[PDB]
């Protein structure tokens, strides 16, 4: 109860900033993530005991693939915090305690493919949830984990609160499948500009959480250049390694899959951030004003593959 979690001073500044790096070090990422637990929703908020123990079985259920992994487990729940934080009042005491636990489980036990890969292999998750594959995976990990003996962190919640918050968690995760983006942010567009959003509205508040989840799950498009670069690497890596398991099937992948077809990023980079990032983070501007520095960020990134191009770097 009085045991405060503190960082270092460059981190205990740094971190309230949307385009912090949680760092090389593995081992203070779990004591980042509760750090930010206990500034968003309270010292109060989880039995710290069982919170521990729920930090380590994700950690542990998350696999060892470039991309797909715990720092970007932290990264995102991160990336929460800096908007929750920003926007204080916005955001129920569910909502907070919710949405930090939706961002640390969101990519559980990903292998590092697409659901396009897992339907085109015909794997079993793919049989098992015809849409959103791996976010109804991730998901149901989730609620494994909370059933483990000792790991229930939601425990203190009445009956109801408890349906409410794997309710706000389920939403959350589904959110994090980018083909529902398109349509979510498309429908806020509206909504924003004839006037009819209305946050007392859940079906409204359901749809802004999740572009709150695609803006957060995106956030290594809003970092300082050289983390975004280097993050880029890891996302092609992956990428690259399942155009190498489409052409085991027999099937050429899209150029974004095929490593040999590099020359190709530069361009891709800037359709992603035209077609998704950009639009993302400016309708999430429009709704949460304070949330801007993501867009700024996010503009500097697509500024600096527009200069790529170019031939200066
Ligand atoms: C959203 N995509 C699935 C289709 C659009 N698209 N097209 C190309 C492309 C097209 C043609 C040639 C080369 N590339 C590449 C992309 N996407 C990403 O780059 C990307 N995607 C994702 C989503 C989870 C999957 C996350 C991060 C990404 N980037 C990135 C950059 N910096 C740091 N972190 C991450
Ligand atoms: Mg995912
Ligand atoms: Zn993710």
């Amino acid at each position: 109860g009085l045991m405060q979690f503190t960082l270092p001073v460059r981190l205990c500044k740094e971190i309230e900033l949307f385009h912090f790096d949680i760092g090389p070090f593995e081992n203070m990422w779990p004591g980042i993530f509760v750090y930010m637990v206990h500034r968003s929703c309270g010292t109060s908020c989880f039995e710290l005991e069982k919170l521990c123990r729920f930090i380590m079985s994700v950690k542990k259920n998350y696999r060892r693939v470039p991309y797909h992994n715990w720092k970007h487990a932290v990264t995102v729940a991160h990336c929460m915090y800096a908007i929750l934080q920003n926007n204080h009042t916005l955001f129920t005491d569910l909502e907070r305690k919710g949405l930090l636990i939706a961002c640390l489980c969101h990519d559980l036990d990903h292998r590092g493919f697409s659901n396009s890969y897992l339907q085109k292999f015909d794997h079993p998750l793919a049989a098992l949830y015809s849409t959103s594959t791996m976010e109804q995976h991730h998901f149901s990990q989730t609620v494994s984990i909370l059933q483990l003996e000792g790991h229930n962190i939601f425990s203190t919640l009445s009956s109801s609160e408890y349906e409410q918050v794997l309710e706000i968690i389920r939403k959350a995760i589904i959110a994090t499948d980018l083909a529902l983006y398109f349509g979510n942010r498309k429908q806020l567009e509206e909504m924003y500009q004839t006037g009819s959003l209305n946050l007392n509205n859940q079906s409204h508040r359901d749809r802004v959480i999740g572009l709150m989840m695609t803006a957060c799950d995106l956030c290594s498009v809003t970092k300082l250049w050289p983390v975004t670069k280097l993050t880029a690497n890891d996302i092609y890596a992956e990428f690259w390694a399942e155009g190498d398991e489409m052409k085991k099937l027999g099937i050429q992948p899209i150029p974004m899959m095929d490593r040999d077809k590099k020359d190709e990023v530069p361009q891709g980079q800037l359709g992603f951030y035209n077609a998704v990032a950009i639009p993302c983070y400016t309708t999430l501007t429009q709704i949460l004003p304070p949330t801007e520095p993501l867009l700024k960020a996010c503009r500097d990134n697509l500024s600096q593959w527009e200069k790529v191009i170019r031939g200066e770097e």
